[PDB]
């Protein structure tokens, strides 16, 4: 029993984190394999980043040029390429602690944990969202970027994210481990709509799923909807339409506790138009999006 | 930006995990050096934990009844104790993956690091309070049991909890790594008493200084209090009374804002007569007590 926002296990992305510096700038890199990846901003100083050029900034380096420590030794580089915003650096020695893993780009409203890191070490694990809108809510400071999302299935670590930039709202923004930003961010320091955001519904649904297992019922009700009328009140309430594939994903949560999820739809409804008047659910005075319906079930049956 | 419920990075204690089977029983154990330390329930059936005589039922058992399994090898037991509510089974190898390691008892308001575990094998992370009631609001399911609680600073891990027992409320119970446990709680499938929770008044304050410092500063008003006169509300609001002890280790954060403690105790006193009015603070509905002053500004500042 209990439920919080846990997050994967940190030790096999602790053991691919690397320092990577050029030139003043210090930021954290992934070592897999020989290939060291991190942001290219790695390679301009605060002047640069009004409007840089990356293709001219990065002709001026030299393998020498990118050092790269892995704890205490120092790690030879023998290639260097970008990809997108990404920086592959050869390296001449795999990282003997590479896990199994692969590169994903996730979609919105996915969950991942992150490993805030500085100066290539480990500070502190979390887990979180990407929002509808391509913004994470991180908890980042500078020096932190060069630091990954991942998610992981047994003994392979799918790595999702890698940290970039910080818009001027406080809210963070990265890129998939090719390079290529999650929503329609570019690494300048340049002021940046991020639009507007919405409430992952299936989520609060799965999280709603989890209160009932956990034993708060105080939410559930005596009434039905639809897919169409709770989607009417998902608009007003800016939450994202529901949709056949949203409930398909629910039906393990929906057999577990017997309730239909268009009844849960019903509940979280009364929810979005009452409020929660005083009362929490699982610890919480809000609804809260950031666990899947696998989140929920993981959590929920202990997979390791 | 940003703040999230952080953990540390699990890896140095993913290293420690192993699974301890006596019997028809497995759970999980801690290998440092050459100790495995796990719950002593681990020696009992269902039956057995009615009203168990742990002396009696551990006399009955022999060194070559733990089976203790790390990943996949299999570690020789060459001794074993009680020592309160754990068992130390001394094994042929010192487990190579020991970090620099300490015992800690944690006091009531401290937080941790909880790497939940199922037979040995790590499932996740979440940071947790330790209640001012020796009860944790964890997240374990059945096999859980072993699970350790920890901080660290630099390369020192400091072990505070093991996970034992799960109490008929849901709420979570354990020991320090002495076997001592936490709160009244005896290791019986008897229903007893937690005690009157409160909220800890010196973790709420520091949340609300990370909020400021985050940008969230609706909550700040012209007024201000005295220690008396906010012991009065924390009274009424089942809050933990504030002594000068909790005013001087918020000094770094009141040095941080140039917010006046008993100023933001002022703030926090309208927070409990008025509620938020709908509105939130650093993402949550309410106020929230498992940050400590240590934890806010290392997550502020990017310790690693
Ligand atoms: O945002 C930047 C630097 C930057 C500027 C423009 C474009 C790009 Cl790609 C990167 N770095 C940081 C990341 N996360 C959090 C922060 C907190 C404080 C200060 N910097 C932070
Ligand atoms: O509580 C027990 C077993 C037990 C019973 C009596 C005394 C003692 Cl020391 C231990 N184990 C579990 C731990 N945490 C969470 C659980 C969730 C479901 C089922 N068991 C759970």
């Amino acid at each position: 029993s209990g439920f919080r926002k846990m997050a994967f296990p940190s030790g096999k992305v602790e053991g691919c984190m690397v320092q990577v510096t050029c030139g003043t700038t210090t930021l954290n890199g992934l070592w897999l394999d020989d290939v060291v990846y991190c942001p290219r901003h790695v390679i301009c100083t605060s002047e640069d980043m009004l409007n840089p050029n990356y293709e001219d900034l990065l002709i001026r380096k030299s393998n020498h040029n990118f050092l790269v420590q892995a704890g205490n030794v120092q790690l030879r580089v023998i290639g260097h390429s970008m990809q997108n915003c990404v920086l592959k650096l050869k390296v001449d020695t795999a990282n003997p602690k590479t896990p199994k893993y692969k590169f994903v780009r996730i979609q919105p409203g996915q969950t991942f944990s992150v490993l805030a890191c500085y100066n290539g070490s480990p500070s502190g694990v979390y887990q979180c969202a990407m929002r509808p809108n391509f913004t994470i809510k991180g908890s980042f400071l500078n020096g932190s970027c060069g630091s990954v999302g991942f998610n992981i299935d047994y003994d392979c670590v799918s790595f999702c994210y890698m940290h970039h930039m910080e818009l001027p709202t406080g809210v963070h923004a990265g890129t998939d481990l090719e390079g290529n930003f999650y929503g329609p961010f570019v690494d300048r320091q340049t002021a940046q709509a991020a639009g507007t955001d919405t409430t992952i519904t299936v989520n609060v649904l799965a999280w709603l799923y989890a209160a009932v297992i956990n034993g708060d019922r105080w939410f559930l009700n005596r009434f039905t909807t639809t897919l169409n009328d709770f989607n009417l009140v998902a608009m007003k309430y800016n939450y994202e339409p529901l949709t056949q594939d949203h409930v398909d994903i629910l039906g393990p949560l929906s057999a577990q506790t017997g309730i239909a999820v268009l009844d849960m739809c019903a509940s979280l409804k009364e929810l979005l138009q009452n409020g929660m008047n005083g009362r929490t659910i699982l610890g919480s005075a809000l609804l809260e999006d950031e666990f899947t319906p696998f989140d929920v079930v993981r959590q929920c049956s202990g997979v390791t």
